């Protein structure tokens, strides 16, 4: 399918205020270590003052913190979701299914991703590396996408409706009982991975 509208809304969702895109990759890399991330650690990596880190995170109202005030979630999260994202010996999570396909290239690590089919509950798993996917179980795994025309922030709609499914037919049957739901589309996990690659290409071009 034509993916430009999906890429565009994802990119528009991240380039909110200066620095969000600039802080995103180092933050994802730190969260991938599986422990809460301090503002000061981020500040050191970016060579920013910590108050500037706080100012950019202040814009990202959906950022998750723990009881210590340290960062535990931004796309990749330490709090349990339906999308398990394992790096090394550390079990992390993601906010939506497409996130799990995007983050490996950004963090530069291979992840073992698992979930359950949103329509049937069947376990699904795959290995996602920066450049390819493998061990796609079951092989016909699908992903749902939405295109809220128009939300500035696609986070809420994707959290709600961007899942893994055991197959394209199962996903399309699920999608059929979402009559009227805006820009709802089903793709294979291969097509979704391609979307993420193209998103990542654009995102990374916008960094210095
Ligand atoms: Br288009």
């Amino acid at each position: 399918m034509k993916l430009a509208p999906y890429i565009l809304e994802l990119l528009t969702s991240v380039n909110r205020t200066n620095g969000t895109a600039d802080l995103l990759v180092p933050l994802l890399r730190e969260l991938a270590k599986g422990r809460p991330v301090s503002r000061t650690t981020l500040a050191g990596i970016l060579d920013w003052p910590a108050e500037r880190v706080a100012a950019v995170l202040e814009q990202a109202t959906s950022t998750e913190y723990d009881k210590d005030g340290n960062i535990i979630g931004y796309g990749l999260t330490l709090r349990e979701t339906s999308y398990v994202f394992e790096i090394d010996d550390r079990r992390l999570y993601a906010w939506c299914a497409l996130d799990t396909l995007i983050f490996p290239a950004l963090i530069g690590r291979t992840a073992r991703v698992s979930s359950h089919c949103a329509a049937t509950g069947a376990p699904v798993s795959l290995t996602v590396s920066p450049s390819e996917i493998q061990a796609v179980e079951p092989a016909g795994m699908a992903v749902s996408l939405v295109l809220p025309q128009e939300a500035a922030d696609v986070r809420q709609s994707f959290c709600c409706h961007v899942h893994f499914f055991a197959s394209v037919p199962t996903a399309e049957d699920w999608a059929s009982k979402h009559q009227g739901l805006e820009g709802l589309a089903i793709v294979s996990v291969h097509e979704a991975f391609g979307l993420g690659q193209e998103f990542n290409r654009h995102l990374l071009q916008t960094m210095s």
